[PDB]
């Protein structure tokens, strides 16, 4: 279980998932961003779960055979995500 921070790259509510651009990993700025998969079920917020393109996020994630995958995604300071 690693942590990172960055921003929603895209999120498609019809698909129920999207990607986060990670720009900081384990507390270190990255020289090139790396994307992280995010499914609606992992979004920390009340009511309908989505992300808005560009919204800033903090998250835990893991490695898998299908790229990096988020475990739990919040807005800044662990606050709820905003969504679209």
């Amino acid at each position: 279980v690693l942590r990172g921070t960055g921003h929603c790259k895209w999120f498609n509510v019809r698909m129920g998932f999207g990607f986060i651009s990670m720009i900081n990993r384990e507390g270190s700025p990255l020289d090139i961003p790396v994307d992280v998969f995010v499914h609606q079920s992992k979004l920390f917020m009340e009511g309908f779960r989505s992300l808005k393109e560009g919204e800033p996020v903090e998250f835990t994630f893991k490695k898998s055979s299908k790229g990096l995958e988020s475990i739990r995604v919040t807005g800044p300071g662990g606050s709820p995500c905003l969504g679209s």
